[PDB]
């Protein structure tokens, strides 16, 4: 329990106070006190550090000025390179920055490529517009106009989402300041209904640290054990890693449902983090606003039953973090130069694990998830057609058994963090999920 992630975990509990206090505000009021909100957490958990998101967000808007035309790949490649240098400050002497500046860095990337996304796409809905003739009616998703400076740094520095996340696109930051009736969404019974797991998924969390902790295969003492003595132990590592997370996306998903964010009418079918599929006629009346049915799976980052109890590995990873996983796949999976399959997700893999960082753990791990997914492609795609009913449920529970045994495998790999350990810990179970992976495949 480290004071840093002790600040972390309080700066997520009160998130939810402020989001009750300004679901009622006016437009114009919700936006200031947002922006201003997130800018004094930003100093007091930052310091003098916020000169380097400022630096960024400056820069994104610059290039979107000075090429609007090709600011997709301009402010991407700049982002990337910004963070190259940010990662890089003991190589250059500067002062080490703490890792909520880290984890604040990864945000606001995502948050200003998407954001230079929709600026290009609109610039070129503009000049097709001109060019065809035919000005064509509002178009779900896109931006109204081009933003302003003071616009664009009141969106970045949103409370919501500004230290843990989740993503969320500008479009519906927009979406969000413009709803009307604030008071007609339910903001209560959602809460209730997604925070209900809160207390019991923290107290799992913690027994499985306090009994297993993680420091353990640092000592080499831990090595003498027996191999089954290690089986067993390199359970409860994932389970614990799982169940963190799963109480901070939990814990923000309710703080951002707090503040309203992200609600969209049911009829409008939309995705999550993806924002509504479906125009919608927004409402007339209060009454008829509290008529409708509302849901926040735009912010929905993790589906706790489906990722803790899928079958294939694919649908597994599918349903961990939700949107950062969608940003993803439309800003490098669909602009990936690449055809193949394997070689695009593999520069999704690569360039997600530079997101996450410069650390080699990163690197082992999301190269190593490659081959047992192609496994499993090759493996589920030749087998499957064969077994009787019986033989597929026996197929799903063996399944669902070496699905969580790999996240447990690969998880350890993605924990230690040093290439030293990993690979000391890596043998010592003689390398067992890669072996099976190369026999499956």
């Amino acid at each position: 329990m480290s004071p840093e992630e002790w600040t972390y975990l309080v700066v997520l509990l009160i998130s939810i106070p402020i989001g009750f206090l300004f679901k009622k505000a006016g437009p114009g009021l919700k936006r200031w006190g947002a922006a201003a909100v997130g800018l004094g957490l930003t100093l007091f958990t930052c310091g003098p550090h916020t000169l380097h998101s400022l630096v960024t967000i400056l820069g994104t808007w610059a290039l979107i000025q000075a090429q609007p035309c090709s600011c997709h790949a301009l402010a991407l490649a700049w982002t990337f390179s910004y963070l190259l240098f940010f990662r890089a400050l003991s190589l250059l002497g500067l002062p080490t920055p703490t890792p909520f500046t880290n984890a604040v860095q990864l945000l606001l990337t995502l948050k200003l490529v998407s954001l230079a996304s929709e600026v290009q796409d609109l610039h070129l809905a503009q000049r097709k517009e001109m060019a065809s003739g035919f000005s064509k009616g509002p178009t779900l998703g896109l931006l109204p106009d081009v933003p302003s400076l003071m616009e664009t740094l009141s969106y970045s520095y949103c409370y919501v989402g500004i230290m843990t996340g989740p993503f969320f696109r500008y479009r519906t930051y927009l979406d969000w300041l413009e709803q009307p009736f604030p008071g007609a969404v339910p903001s209560l019974r959602p809460l209730l209904r997604r925070a209900w797991p809160a207390p019991l998924f923290g107290l799992l969390f913690l027994l499985s640290s306090h009994l297993f902790p993680l420091e353990a295969v640092r000592e080499d003492a831990f090595y003498a054990r027996p191999l089954p003595a290690r089986l067993f132990y390199m359970i409860p590592v994932f389970f614990a890693f799982r169940m963190r997370f799963y109480v901070a996306w939990i814990a923000a998903e309710c703080g951002c449902i707090a503040a309203g964010f992200g609600a969209y009418p049911v009829a409008a079918k939309a995705r999550a983090g993806g924002g509504p599929t479906l125009q919608c006629p927004p409402p007339s009346s209060p009454e008829k606003a509290a008529s409708l049915e509302y849901d926040y799976e735009t912010i929905r980052n993790i589906d706790c039953y489906s990722t803790d109890f899928c079958v294939r590995v694919r649908d597994g990873m599918r349903y961990w973090n939700m949107t950062v996983q969608w940003w993803l796949a439309q800003y490098i999976y669909k602009s990936a130069p690449a055809r193949s399959y394997v070689l695009r997700s593999a520069w999704t893999m690569l360039l997600s694990a530079y997101w996450h960082g410069l650390h080699p753990g990163y690197y082992l791990s999301f190269l190593t998830i490659p081959l047992c997914l192609a496994a499993e492609g090759r493996l589920e795609s030749a087998l499957r057609g064969r077994l009787s009913p019986g033989g597929q449920k026996a197929w799903d529970w063996v399944h669902w058994f070496l699905k969580m045994r790999a996240y447990d495998y690969m998880c350890m790999g993605f924990v230690l963090l040093s290439l030293a350990d990993t690979l000391r810990y890596w043998a010592s179970i003689y390398f067992c999920i890669h072996f099976l992976a190369l026999a499956a495949l």
